[PDB]
RNA sequence: CUGAAAAUACAGUGGGGCCACUAGGGACAGGAUUGGUGACGUGACCUGCCGUAUAGGCAG
């Protein structure tokens, strides 16, 4: 349930992979109300390679990504590509597109995104898949849902000891605080319609309307936690 | 006016060599199947002749 319950294991590599299962998306979310310090130094060693990190608990290399402003750089470049609807499924070739809406009616018969609170995947580019894993990790927060930019949005203050722990300035952590809360994720619609986009024709008022359907993100997110639960 | 239109997976190929299922062996005792029953008559196959002939051939 909490974030140090699963540090009780004494072999790293069981830890850092039930870590790493833990933080994914495909499972339920751990409680860090307790654990913030920990918690940023996992959610930023998270960032680097697999094979690049030995262990996800080694402070001076999560230090040496959060000293270089080329490191948090990328990072908050990744926060821009933050959809709701993941437009990139399951053809790539719609090219450099991002739809972040709210969820729509609720009905009470069919299930949709609207059955769940509002959650964030990201789609842009493999290259930088890591780098989204530090802005984009969902946690359970005092008793709420929750990521890095929105916990950081406003209550900057409960994680600014965690932050300046490692030996980070005030300076730029106030400043990396407004440009996240400056950069977070807008109600993105995409200006044109994609070739590689499907189209169909719905009958309107007198007339008929182009409906593009888009997969979201928290009920694949629910039915991969389901289906790793071997449930169905 | 369909998760919309459109779409050539292909070419080549050595599983081979060797091999002991064996020894032993009681299915056994007893047993009431029994009572009662109409194949035809709405049908064709008849009536005669030849022939020594219930042989064999013939006419309506």
């Amino acid at each position: 349930m909490h974030l140090k319950e699963l540090l009780e294991i004494t072999d790293t590599t069981e830890r850092d992979r039930s870590l790493r299962r833990a933080f994914s998306p495909y499972t339920a979310m751990i409680d860090i109300t307790g654990s913030e310090a920990v918690a940023l130094i996992i959610l930023l060693n998270l960032t680097y390679r697999k094979n690049q990190v030995d262990d996800l608990l080694d402070k001076k290399l999560a230090k040496q990504a959060l000293k270089s402003e080329d490191h948090i750089n990328k990072c908050i470049k990744e926060i821009a590509w933050f959809h709701t609807h993941n437009l990139k499924y399951p053809d790539i070739r719609v090219s450099k597109q991002n739809l972040a809406v709210e969820p729509p009616t609720l009905h009470s018969y069919v299930l949709s995104s609207a059955n769940y609170p509002k959650a964030y995947g990201w789609s842009h580019n493999s290259a930088k898949v890591n780098f989204a894993k530090l802005f984009v990790s969902y946690f359970k927060w005092q008793n709420q849902v929750s990521w890095l930019a929105q916990v950081l949005a406003t209550n900057s203050d409960n994680w600014k000891s965690a932050f300046t722990s490692l030996g980070l300035s005030v300076k730029a952590f106030k400043s990396l605080c407004v440009t996240v809360k400056n950069s977070l994720p807008e109600e993105a619609i995409p200006d044109s319609v994609d070739r590689y986009s499907r189209q169909i024709r719905m009958p309107y008022h007198d007339g008929y309307l182009a409906v593009t359907p888009v997969i979201s993100h928290v009920v694949q997110s629910k039915i991969q936690q389901a289906a790793i639960d071997k449930r169905a």
